[PDB]
């Protein structure tokens, strides 16, 4: 055919328009899954609770994702103990949350039992809640619960300002999970494992080096 | 109704209307549990509140011949300067206003309702969210992080400066919340 | 509708799309009302406020040679890094980039509105909730107090740096809000 | 609803009741935005206005001995004389009266509503129609002139001259408008 | 019904088998997505080709998931350059793929030809490449391809051992992106932009702090 007689322009708009096409780009993205949160240690000379804050760059898997958005909102998280003891073993482990950081950490089983999603169980109860992990039935599991709903869209961070009044901190801590052990071993111990199963939402992408 | 959830629907005496014989400046109040000894020996057991009411009812106890009246208004960010007189009050939200010897036939309001007759200041709870309960309040700190635990102030102001100090009636809190996470009382801060 | 709360539509200068010819950071808007002049007269009467739109379109005013392009992207946390490249500004929320001389098609969308072919950086508003209307922004505290008052920062970079410092276009905002519980425009810090 | 039309409902402190203990005249005050800081505040980015409601309200501070009366009426054409006595305010529109120290009832009218036992001067809105905001008032023109721009004055009066001039009371506006031409705050005259 | 008489054993297996599950903990996991690679820079002093590492831990989006997995295989990279200059703008870019790291980067034109994956463009052409990003079409696009077909499998790294013998280089290098300027601007310049259409197979999950 003829050769076609292009007219050049004094130039050609180049645009984008939305975060660039990938994994993490759409407005908002849901992410479950189950991360080892820490092993249920047993002091033998100090009754405190034993803290964990429930916020995302505390779960190095799903950190990796959730630093990619700005914000994310808990729609699940729930705290799984798994027992790796035998049924001749003493002792009980204590769960709560608290959502208020200012709020002061149980120091014994009655402060425990009187905060919110509390829970108790023989240290050697609960393998079962090993199916929790990968298919479900928690009908035999030693889990805590946090309470998600009416939990907004918090801000995603990389760190927790600690030396700051706990009402400034408590605009990026939806909340803390409580440990206790109910009694103190004559030396310290580790009878279990706590694994969490995250639910969250994500919302509005960022360059993951520029989120802190 | 369930779950980590339940009304409460309170009235307590908030404070005494003192009207100074110097300042022309308006008192504030805290609307949060803890300045409420009784809703607050409830609302401690709870680590989330949520104000689903929060009225104030002036209730005057002295003779029809004082001159002078009440001024009220509610301040829902603590950055906000407090008003200095007329104007700025009547310029802000929920204002009211009434003769300082005016007001008992509110006394109803304080068992039933109709607020028929009454000298009551609402504070806006509608989209006011749960909030953590406290102890107390970062008062050195910046406005916003106060906000964050102080749904509003209740600012009264006396549109005259009587002789000498004086306090022509009452204040009382007509508060209707909503409690969320249990929490040991002793431990709440 | 009514009630302690006023629907407000407004379009407003924003400002100049400056290039600089050294710098390759981003320079971020506060998207909060005190920095629109106008809508500051409307807002600064309220307590209260919540975005429903802010959009800020670019219109140009240069030659269609001129080299470069404009970079939009809106920062939901203030402990967020301001952007100083293209690939940074192209992976965070509302990314947009457009030859600098590209865009008049847009001023459709200031009287009336047919975004087509409009250059514009759209703020997520949906869940965005009641923030309170002040004058400052406290940037020597904890970007979480920030945070507070910030529903949103929009960091506009030029994707190159031109021989000299110049300005080739003009940011306009698009805002949509509600405000809520009135206070003194005096008062309103 | 929109395109340049946003209702606003204000309530703000007009002006004290002043009582002369010399003069029989009644005072008069502008009913317009600009006599109001806070909606002036609003209605100045504006370029026309147009009141739905505007009502004055008389909220009494004074002894249940105080004698005297409030009298209020409204005047719609600046180029009327204003009202000297009782009977000619008594003829006149919106003519409202009641004793200077009785109407604290009608603070709930403030917020909410129930004018029942209140003291309002209501004036005539209905068939006025869009006028244009000013910063001010032409007072050495032709009435006709001020005509354009003032819906109407409200024309205050006691009936009776206390041994002392004296303030007895309040006023307030509960004013309820509609605005539509946006205009730089600053340009609007 | 009648209470149950529980058997209680000595003990009680506490098992999980396979990587705990959640979003990167597939055996493999297959990712696509569009990453700014970088600015075309025009050195007006020298004629040497830019070089770029074509390996995940360059494209930070990528990097996030990428380093959940410790072996990667590229199967698309793809560099698109999108012009931001009026045509009126005099030069060319030049781009090829090194295949092994002890080859020397190409300075002129001759050497970028001889090349793999070489490819030259109107500096001022290629704006159709926006669609590019998004859709398709990479009918008027300036594209250059990286040869990935016969790419084994790589282990994903953190860094590069560049000090290091050339050969020991290649077991992380795929290849390296070679960005010419076809001449030299009077002062340094930035004509456009180049994005990367990567496409990579991701095997074997890894904690991310552990992966380096
Ligand atoms: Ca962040
Ligand atoms: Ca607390
Ligand atoms: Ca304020
Ligand atoms: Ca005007
Ligand atoms: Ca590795």
């Amino acid at each position: 055919a003829e050769p076609q007689l292009q007219r050049a322009p004094v130039a050609q708009a180049s645009r984008i328009s939305g975060t660039v096409p990938g994994p993490l780009s759409s407005n908002t993205w849901p992410l479950h899954s189950v991360e080892f949160l820490a092993d249920f240690k047993r002091s033998s000379t100090s009754a405190d609770a034993t803290t964990y804050d429930c916020v995302p760059f505390n779960l190095p898997r799903v950190w990796s994702l959730a630093r990619c958005y700005s914000m994310w909102k808990p729609t699940r998280w729930d705290v799984v103990y798994l027992p790796e003891v035998s049924a001749t073993v003493a002792g009980s482990i204590e769960m709560c949350f608290l959502y208020d950081y200012a709020d002061t950490i149980p120091r014994y089983t009655g402060k425990m039992s009187r905060t919110a999603g509390f829970v108790t169980s023989s240290v050697w109860y609960g393998a079962e809640g090993c199916h929790l992990l990968s298919g479900g039935s928690a009908r035999n599991a030693v889990v805590a619960s946090m309470d998600c709903s009416r939990v907004g869209w918090k801000r995603v961070t990389s760190s927790i300002p600690s030396s700051v009044d706990p009402n400034v901190v408590n605009t990026i801590l939806p909340a803390r999970l409580a440990v206790r052990s109910s009694i103190k071993p004559t030396v310290s111990d580790t009878p279990g494992k706590l694994y969490v199963i995250a639910s969250m939402v994500l919302r509005d992408p960022v360059d993951p080096t520029l989120n802190t």
